[PDB]
């Protein structure tokens, strides 16, 4: 009887597990997750670049990391307003690198952008029509999340 | 060996219940939820305020409710169309009450309501320009309910 | 200890299995799903009508199928721009039939639709006005997936 019911318990846990994954997959695909993309969210809240981390990561994610063009314009749909990217030059000045690790390959810098002004600016903000500007790390901007593809 | 699959059946459930909690998290951060305050959503399904009730109830939340108005404003744009709030003067004419208990205080009444017109009106909508309206529990308005923060 | 163990993790299981219908039901919500209706979800992506039919079987749905007229407004709505539909006449030339299987009821043609174009038009589309034409299953046009009432 014990034997049989662990195992009948397990086939339950088994289909419970796929259960939720299927629970996320419609998720991720209601809000506009494509086939084989990465997924980017947004709460539309505005906030400091060390919250905008602690708040991606408590989802399990990390904050948005444009790879190429395609995903730039992605994140710009999402976010519609300026929204921090997972991208700072806070160990060598001029040198950006992701908060997930590596130099920077792809880039959208506005005209004059980055020019790291004022007491300094080592964080990066998606803007208007897709560029980039770099800001300070403190000022608010929208959070955006990125899951995997 | 029975018990090491009962100890595997448990962390296979704990891992369960946090993955669940994560989605739900994730859910409402993609619905709009700001960090520690409540979020509102809505199907903008029109029905009997009695509808909404138990269909918010049904889901963990209870009819949305505007304290003050930024959480006023946050409503109306979920809404974008006439909707019921969690708020009724059915027990004692007059006197408004949050439907979880308690007498009203921040209100946004247009001006002249409430004026419990007709056989009367027991129950709130948020209207146009998101004042406030109190109109009869029978009528169909949006259902927007809301979560805790 | 075993026996109590088990019991537990029985009625932990069940209170998982009520939690995930609970966040299934709140997220269907959100996704506009209205009471007693069937709901359509896209996540705006334009694929081939294959990628289609395989990106909805793996959320358990079924490419959109309108019924009547109601249910064909709703999946414009839903779309915005053109979507196939899950109809196809691939099995029989001129025999239009669903691909849940069995011939077609209602119908909203766009006049001298169906009428298979040059090399063949096997798929259909609900157009900008509601209207169907019906055009290459290798076109790519927006998923659009359909889940039960
Ligand atoms: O110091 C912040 C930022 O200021 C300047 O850019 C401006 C801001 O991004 C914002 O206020 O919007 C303006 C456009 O409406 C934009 O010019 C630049 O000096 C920039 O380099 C700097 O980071
Ligand atoms: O905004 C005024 C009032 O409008 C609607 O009720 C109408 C009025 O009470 C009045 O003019 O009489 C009409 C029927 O003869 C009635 O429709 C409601 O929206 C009401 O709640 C509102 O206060
Ligand atoms: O609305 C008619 C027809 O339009 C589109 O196809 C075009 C026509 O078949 C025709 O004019 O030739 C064109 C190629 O030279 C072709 O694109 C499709 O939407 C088709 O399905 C529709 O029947
Ligand atoms: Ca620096
Ligand atoms: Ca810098
Ligand atoms: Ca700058
Ligand atoms: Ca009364
Ligand atoms: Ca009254
Ligand atoms: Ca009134
Ligand atoms: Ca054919
Ligand atoms: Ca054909
Ligand atoms: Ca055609
Ligand atoms: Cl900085
Ligand atoms: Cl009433
Ligand atoms: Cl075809």
């Amino acid at each position: 009887a014990i034997e049989v019911k662990l195992a009948n318990m397990e086939a339950e846990i088994n289909t419970l597990k796929s259960k939720l994954e299927l629970t996320n997959k419609l998720h991720a695909f209601s809000m506009g997750k494509k086939s084989g993309k990465k997924f980017f969210v947004t709460n539309h809240e505005r906030m400091p670049f060390s919250k905008v981390k602690a708040l991606c990561s408590e989802l399990r994610g990390t904050v948005a990391i444009p790879r190429n063009a395609e995903e730039n314009k992605a994140i710009q749909e999402v976010a519609k307003t300026s929204a921090f990217l997972g991208i700072t030059d806070e160990v060598t000045e001029g040198q950006f690198m992701y908060v997930t690790g590596g130099r920077l390959t792809y880039s959208n810098w506005k005209k004059d952008e980055p020019n790291d002004v004022g007491s300094g600016e080592d964080c990066v903000t998606i803007v208007d029509n897709g560029l980039w500007n770099d800001i300070s790390c403190q000022a608010s901007h929208t959070a955006v999340c990125e899951f995997p593809a």
